[PDB]
């Protein structure tokens, strides 16, 4: 699944796109923008939860025990170990 904006593949650095703006069957992902539609923050990823990123502080990972603890940032679908 290469990076094609307008192919229904969230690969073309879109983070939310549909094959065709007219057939965009993703209320959370818009092709015309190749990004999360207005109102949604997530769509795919660890931080993604209900088309909305997990409020910063939501533990989603762990390095190797419990020091810094991996926590969401409520800004992306990624969860940094916090290291």
């Amino acid at each position: 699944s290469p990076p094609v904006c307008g192919n229904k593949i969230l690969e073309q650095g879109e983070d939310c796109d549909c094959g065709s703006p007219a057939n965009c069957q993703d209320r959370c992902c818009n092709a015309a923008t190749c990004k999360l539609t207005p109102g949604s923050q997530c769509n795919y990823g660890e931080c993604c939860d209900q088309c909305r990123f997990k409020k910063a502080g939501t533990v989603c990972r762990i390095a190797r025990g419990d020091w810094n603890d991996d926590y969401c940032t409520g800004k992306s679908s990624d969860c940094p170990w916090n290291h």
